[PDB]
């Protein structure tokens, strides 16, 4: 298992514009296009990202290409955050995949206000972090996914991904 396979499992793959669980236009492998409710802004954004007139549809390759850049951006985002970097660098490789997944899903922003859990993960208080993390809108809105990421942080293994 690796980050791509884990996220490809959590986000799925769709080649036609779609609305995510928050109702926002997305495409590919969880690639958020825009928060606006105008399908047209969404398509403009898509064309701009891909580099061609897509008409709301892309290829697998284009999808994978956007996914590559998004994983990259997520990690770089972590590395550049002063509150995140130190935590991330303290974790083992499996758990680092769990950190990337959260940031890919919620942004550097979302994740940066999990201060208490961050502290707990840094101190390697797994079970404690796990209970804390569940006390969140993230877990209540997308519990099956949140459960899988939380178990990954708690155990350091890929068992939730079986
Ligand atoms: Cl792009
Ligand atoms: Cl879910």
């Amino acid at each position: 298992m690796n980050i791509f396979e884990m996220l490809r499992i959590d986000e799925g793959l769709r080649l036609k514009i779609y609305k995510d669980t928050e109702g926002y236009y997305t495409i590919g492998i969880g690639h958020l296009l825009t928060k606006s409710p105008s399908l047209n802004a969404a398509k403009s954004e898509l064309d701009k990202a891909i580099g061609r007139n897509c008409n709301g549809v892309i290829t697998k390759d284009e999808a994978e290409k956007l996914f590559n850049q998004d994983v990259d951006a997520a990690v770089r985002g972590i590395l550049r955050n002063a509150k995140l970097k130190p935590v991330y660098d303290s974790l083992d490789a499996v758990r680092r995949c769990a950190a990337i997944n959260q940031v890919f899903q919620m942004g550097e922003t979302g994740v940066a206000g999990f201060t208490n859990s961050l502290r707990m993960l840094q101190q390697k208080r797994w079970d404690e972090a796990a209970v804390n993390l569940a006390k969140s809108r993230w877990y209540n809105q997308t519990p099956n996914r949140a459960k899988r990421v939380i178990t990954t942080f708690r155990t350091g293994t890929w068992d939730a991904y079986k």
